[PDB]
């Protein structure tokens, strides 16, 4: 459904959209059928729910300045430690942005500054790489209306799966949709290692099944097939191609940002607000185990806890038989129990499930007989996506 090949059906139904957006025509980032197609596919030519979706997104650029975001300075830590950058442009002449995430260190961005500065980051890229398509079709002489994305994932470790930093993406990939509809033309994953299935399965409902279609997972020759999309007098040396800075550095650094971990001398804090599923009582001497069955190895526990009335001992242990409750005495130690202020600063952490059993998050106040805890906590088993999975197991 588009320009040149509408039905009749379809062309009157952009005549009549067009009609209806007259009042916001001058102020659209572009006016054109290219523009205007893009809201009319995504919600299947309903020319009511095209136009909700367009009129919020123009809300979307008034309520945040977008139209001179272009210009907007970040603070100095994302400046510096928030990862990548357009370089190059495609075989038909789309910008390419590379997207370093393994190399990202969220946590440390998000102890140093805002969700907000962060998404704005984001969505300035956005912004600047449909700037770069409007100058490459000037220059060309013909139509470019989509960018390609290449996402590095080496590096990508447990510590990316923070709720708070995976909150970003989600946030980002729900706003990438609702305002910048099918700007993308492939998603092209590099270098994903055992983890990626199960991070992408965290992301994976925030973006459009559309979206989704369009992602590409390349293997042990990716920088050869990399070439079969950009060619390598526009890649950098880095990802298999011939760029390089002008003082010779393969990364192109002067284009991208790798990212690393932010110094401790830019955070403000060193916890952030979390919200919990469940609220419960541990009594004096007592204990409080959450059990969850993993039924394969690979399976990644992630948690987050809180206490009032003083601090809580927290471990994670294996059973060894199914059936009643063991005791910490009986079951195999997998994280060491210990204590910790989770009544001054909350809790969090992970862990790769090694074998399948039932894994115990146990919680204990066995030492304090004479004090009661509230406790407050949230405990979840992180599946893989199992096309990723299966994608990569196909790779050797
Ligand atoms: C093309 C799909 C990219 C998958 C990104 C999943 C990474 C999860 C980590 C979230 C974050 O730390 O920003």
């Amino acid at each position: 459904s588009r320009v040149g090949d509408l039905s009749p059906q379809q062309q009157e139904a952009l005549a009549r959209f067009r009609e209806n957006l007259q009042d916001l025509l001058p102020i659209l980032p572009n006016a054109d059928d290219y523009f205007l197609l893009r809201w009319l596919r995504a919600r299947n030519f309903d020319l009511q729910k095209s136009e909700d979706m367009l009129r919020r997104h123009m809300e979307f650029r008034k309520q945040q300045d977008l139209d001179n975001i272009v210009t907007w300075q970040p603070p100095e830590v994302i400046q510096l430690y928030d990862s990548g950058g357009l370089c190059g442009y495609d075989y038909e002449g789309c910008p390419v942005y590379f997207n370093i995430i393994g190399s990202l260190d969220p946590k440390g961005l998000l102890l140093s500054a805002s969700k907000q500065d962060m998404i704005r980051k984001r969505i300035k890229v956005c912004e600047l790489l449909l700037h770069e398509c409007e100058l490459q079709t000037q220059k060309l002489g013909r139509k470019i209306e989509m960018a390609l994305m290449v996402f590095d994932m080496e590096g990508l470790s447990l510590k990316h799966l923070w709720k708070p930093a995976v909150e970003v993406y989600q946030q980002f990939f729900s706003i990438l949709e609702a305002n910048y509809p099918e700007t993308l033309k492939n998603l092209i994953v590099i270098r994903a290692p055992k983890l990626f299935p199960v991070a992408f399965n965290l992301v994976k409902s925030f973006m459009s099944e559309e979206t989704r279609r369009k992602i590409v997972i390349l293997g042990d020759n990716w920088k050869q097939e990399l070439t079969k999309f950009i060619s390598p007098d526009q890649l950098p040396v880095e990802f298999g191609g011939t760029m390089t800075d002008p003082d010779g550095n393969p990364k192109c650094l002067t284009k991208i940002n790798y990212g690393g971990e932010v110094p401790k001398s830019y955070y403000l804090c060193e916890q952030v607000r979390l919200q919990y599923e469940h609220t419960r009582s541990v009594g004096r001497g007592s204990s409080l185990q959450v059990e969850n069955e993993i039924l394969f190895p690979g399976c990644v526990l992630r948690w987050q806890f809180a206490s009032d009335g003083g601090d809580i001992g927290f471990g994670v242990f294996l059973k060894t038989k199914m059936g009643e409750q063991q005791s910490a005495r009986e079951m195999t130690e997998v994280l060491p129990s210990q204590r910790y202020n989770a009544h001054m600063v909350p809790e969090d952490g992970s862990l790769t499930c090694l074998q399948a059993g039932v894994y115990v998050l146990r919680f204990d106040n066995t030492y304090s007989r004479m004090h009661a805890k509230k406790l407050s906590y949230t405990v979840e088993v992180l599946l893989p996506d199992k096309a990723s999975e299966e994608t990569l197991q196909s790779m050797r």
